């Protein structure tokens, strides 16, 4: 019931990221979290994932728990390939 990806966009992860990934996320009524620097927050939250300062290169790790939790995962890993976000 999650998975974990590897931000290669040169630039890190701030509105342009924060606002593609809370909507795809919003698609689903799951609970996805994001999870960085042992901390955890909110894949829907702007500011939350500011607070984190992910930057390129770096390690994150989705988590989803509800009905369509598998559907929301998989659906964020298309979605951030598809736009070259991360891998």
């Amino acid at each position: 019931a999650q998975k974990t990806f590897k931000v290669t966009a040169d630039s890190g992860i701030h509105a342009r990221p924060a606002t593609v990934l809370v909507q795809t996320a919003s698609k689903y009524d799951a609970d996805v979290n994001l999870e960085y620097n042992g901390k955890t927050v909110n894949l829907k939250s702007i500011m939350g994932v500011v607070s984190l300062g992910i930057a390129k290169g770096a390690e994150i790790t989705i988590s989803a728990s509800g009905a369509d939790e598998n559907d929301a995962l998989n659906a964020l890993e298309e979605t951030m390939k598809s736009e070259g976000l991360g891998e």
